[PDB]
């Protein structure tokens, strides 16, 4: 068993229908990972919420992101917004249909850091 060779995962997975194991996705990461270097801000949370509606699991299409730069420095709510879309605009025009973005600055965030995506509900 030495290292180097080139194997191959070689190995039926087998998976319709339902799928969605691990924390969030290729699409959410890449939103973040996107706004990463889109932005770059100092607190950029994002998580899987899909609950309200009535939709089963996997439904990727409601999200809740948290953005902490200063370029929304006294910004327009809706400016804010539009900066995220614009880099993912692919993304709320397509996947995601409709996503809580937290568009805040390194000096609220401060005094406020605490996000509100779900409610108390942990154990």
């Amino acid at each position: 068993g030495s290292s180097g060779s080139s194997g191959m995962a070689t190995r039926s997975c087998v998976s319709r229908g339902s799928a969605g194991s691990a924390a969030a996705g290729p699409v959410e990461a890449a939103i973040r990972a996107k706004l990463e270097q889109a932005l770059s801000p100092e607190v950029l949370e994002l998580r899987n919420e899909s609950g309200g509606h009535a939709v089963p699991a996997g439904s990727e299409t409601h999200f809740r992101v948290a953005v902490v730069s200063s370029r929304f420095e006294g910004m327009s709510p809706l400016q804010r917004h539009r900066l995220v879309h614009e880099a993912l605009s692919e993304e709320l025009a397509g996947p995601v249909h409709a996503l809580a973005i937290q568009a805040k600055t390194p000096a609220q965030w401060r005094e406020n850091p605490q996000l509100d995506i779900s409610p108390p509900c942990l154990g």
